[PDB]
């Protein structure tokens, strides 16, 4: 059987036939579900089976399955693997593969956009200095003076006999987190480790709550090299609230461009350890997680006090009221600055449209309910009432160990 | 083999060793996770479940393997040889009811699991006696608004005989009436049972909060219609502490959440009629029942009264209206002196339960999607807690509708 999947708002029913194609295994068993875990995980013949599957996907996408070109590319990959132990993607295959990896990412609510992705081919990159040039070009294109455009830059693939390219930073733009001696943190606690590594590698630190980190860039078989981003390249949004004028005096800001730089991109059995990608923010990422998580900036109580809320009892719902107003400030501030942002209602609505498209196109869509449902207002969004099937398809974005 | 479980707010690590004991199989496989599905499940066997429950029982009272332990085992064997089933002792039933609550992965209120009043109704015959047992349960559990958790256990399923069943999904439900513009006056969830009460001879109301009659079914008989005495059904009119117009919306909800359509399984025995009640968490009423698009769906009405900008989602009018409805629910129950818990207090208590259960049993089955509240998810501590979901017995299970 194929899993039956129900939308409880509408009563509609589908069957996820795509999940039967899932190859790599997740952490669940019939005995117990581990769907809530953040980390679900941790050769010529196996390489070829993955390469063949990918080539088949490519020729399907362009409606040329079983063509002469399809058969000849399969044979051509077979011969390169037999000769050299590996192979190279065509340019067209790289573009398709990166879009597919995005399409396949189960925790991404933004996948209505998956076919609109600018793919920068950096597979000729030969040094950390040239890496930095590719990255600056990526940031300039993607930022586009606030009219954000999705993009990925793909650095050379992993290969035996040479180290990996790696970007040590988790995102291209991140705020420093200065671990204080009391155990407290000035800045973003999520970035304490990379801040200390930047210092250890010669960066002169600041002492602000929103200090932009330098990049630690690793070329093959080299220690990371420190590069500072041009200030003119890093677009930031000061946070203000449309009706609470004192909010501006909190001195809060966030950056325009979310650009994840520490995930591994896998295409047809080839691995790209350095392949940063960027899109635009959903406002709850900044307003709810980044600013209100107890272990991040943790501003909820400060705002609630300023709002004159009764923070002495849970039943006043002061936390909920303060969080709503912080999210309003984020949205208002980005819209005022003319920087692309999407609220969680519009994002989840577009994701429901994506599920319907993917049901027609492929018979299902891998989706991680706990990550698709926003961190506030969950059941006020349509995805809350939509059952979802989580599984791993390739091409894929994957977690990888930190390189230090 | 023992899953590692992390809290991402605090960094602490535990290992769930209890999941190794999971008796039945869930819907997930290494190929694909089906954790988000509401319904995960579509002689000699009775004895083995019966045996292992008796073993559980004696271990929990520190009488493991001793003298009375062997006597009870041999009694159940002789019982099933003669009759094809067996009888629980009253204390085994109490223990099994509490364990089934303690084991329920989707219940955020399990800090309370050790405090449960068990009404033994296994001597019941006829719907008229069911109705009397149910009325006594409601009166006890409501307790003038100082709610007390209770379960009434009706006779078990046996071979060659029908079941007792409560056709209603809860003891207190609001009617849902269809109209010729497609829509529903009342609760859309209860349209089916509303027309069943009408079919079996109930004169319907015309309100949005008409309390339904009870449809009680004794074995091998049609169900019988019973009216709940109005003074037995404690309701709470909803008002807001500062929005004076909120009262004029005419919203109400009832005090006692009393689930009456789930099956209780203990030692291989099955009780298809075993209603249980606790008290509400505020988001159940204010977010799910009142704001779900397929329930009362009042969110846009409240937002319009609040003069919010409903033409763009980016004003967050839905979020603001939701918070004030939840405020109204909390204020109204507290003013009426009816027990209620807000989602912040409830999730903090469930974290304490997780710590207690780690020490007691080495883990605790928990369904993240149902434990995290439907508003302000990440503002509660359970959001950042990884959880392991698995099926233990004794258990509460879904069952087919009697029709
Ligand atoms: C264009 C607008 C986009 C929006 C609004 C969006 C939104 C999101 C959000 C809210 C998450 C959850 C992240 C978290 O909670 O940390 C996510 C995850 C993810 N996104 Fe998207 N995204 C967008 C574009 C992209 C693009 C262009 C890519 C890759 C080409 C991408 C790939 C991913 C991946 C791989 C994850 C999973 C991360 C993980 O598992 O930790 N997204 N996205
Ligand atoms: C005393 C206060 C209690 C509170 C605050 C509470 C809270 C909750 C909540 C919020 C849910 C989610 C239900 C939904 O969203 O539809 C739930 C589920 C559940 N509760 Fe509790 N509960 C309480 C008492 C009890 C008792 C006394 C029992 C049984 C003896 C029980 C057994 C269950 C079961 C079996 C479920 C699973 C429901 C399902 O899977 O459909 N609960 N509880
Ligand atoms: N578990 C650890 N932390 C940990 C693990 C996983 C995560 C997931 C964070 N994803 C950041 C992210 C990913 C994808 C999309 C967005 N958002 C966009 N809008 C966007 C970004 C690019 O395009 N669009 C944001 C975060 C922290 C850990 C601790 C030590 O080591 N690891
Ligand atoms: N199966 C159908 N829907 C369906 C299926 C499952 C559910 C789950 C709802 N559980 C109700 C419930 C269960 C447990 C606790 C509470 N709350 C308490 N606080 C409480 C109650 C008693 O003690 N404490 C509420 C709801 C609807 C269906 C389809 C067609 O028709 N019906
Ligand atoms: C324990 C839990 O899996 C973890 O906190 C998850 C829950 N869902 C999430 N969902 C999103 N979008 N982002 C997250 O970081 C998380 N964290
Ligand atoms: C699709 C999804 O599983 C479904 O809507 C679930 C999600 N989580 C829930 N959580 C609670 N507490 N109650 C529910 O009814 C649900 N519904
Ligand atoms: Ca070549
Ligand atoms: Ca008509
Ligand atoms: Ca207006
Ligand atoms: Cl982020
Ligand atoms: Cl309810
Ligand atoms: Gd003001
Ligand atoms: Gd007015
Ligand atoms: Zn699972």
């Amino acid at each position: 059987k194929f899993p039956r999947v129900k939308n409880w708002e509408v009563g509609s029913i589908t069957y996820d036939t795509l999940s039967a194609q899932a190859q790599q295994d997740g952490p669940c068993t019939p005995r117990r579900c581990l769907g809530s875990l953040v980390f679900p995980r941790k050769a010529p013949e196996q390489l070829l089976s993955q390469a063949r599957d990918f080539i088949n996907q490519y020729y399907s996408s362009i409606k040329r399955s079983g063509s002469q070109a399809h058969e000849q590319r399969l044979q051509e990959v077979e011969a390169e693997v037999a000769a050299t132990g590996t192979y190279q993607l065509r340019e067209s295959e790289l573009v398709f593969g990166a879009k597919q990896a995005w399409r396949n990412a189960p925790r991404c609510v933004g996948r209505i956009q998956w076919g609109k992705l600018q793919v920068f081919d950096a597979r000729d990159c030969r040094s950390a200095q040239e890496m930095f040039t590719y990255i600056c070009n990526h940031i300039k294109y993607a930022t586009n003076r606030g009219n954000l455009r999705s993009a990925i830059t793909v650095f050379p693939q992993r290969c035996p006999g040479r180290g990996d390219f790696r970007i040590w930073n988790s995102q291209l733009v991140r705020y420093a987190g200065y671990r204080q001696q009391d155990g407290s943190v000035r800045g973003d606690p999520a970035n304490v480790e990379i801040t200390e590594l930047c210092i250890q590698h010669g960066w002169t630190p600041g002492n602000g709550r929103f200090d932009v980190l330098p990049l630690l860039l690793q070329a093959p078989d080299e220690p990371p090299e420190l590069f500072l981003l041009p200030p003119e390249l890093v677009l930031e949004v000061p946070l203000e609230h449309p009706t609470l004028e004192w909010f501006a005096a909190l001195g809060l800001r966030w950056y325009a461009l979310p650009a994840v730089s520490n995930m591994l991109l896998e295409i047809g059995g080839l691995e790209f350890p350095a392949a940063p990608f960027s899109g635009w923010y959903m406002s709850t990422e900044i307003g709810t997680r980044n600013l209100c998580d107890p272990h991040r900036y943790n501003i909820l109580e400060d705002v609630a006090v300023c709002m004159d809320l009764d923070t002495r009892t849970t039943s006043s719902l002061w936390k909920d009221k303060a969080a709503v107003e912080i999210n309003v400030a984020v949205l208002h501030s980005y819209q005022l600055a003319k920087v692309t942002i999407v609220d969680h209602h519009a994002a989840t609505a577009s994701f429901m449209k994506h599920l319907e498209n993917e049901q027609k196109a492929r018979g299902g869509c891998p989706a991680d309910w706990a990550w698709i449902v926003p961190p506030i207002s969950g059941s006020l969004t349509p995805v809350f009432h939509q059952e979802m099937v989580n599984y791993f398809l390739s091409p894929a974005f994957r977690y990888q160990p930190d390189p230090w």
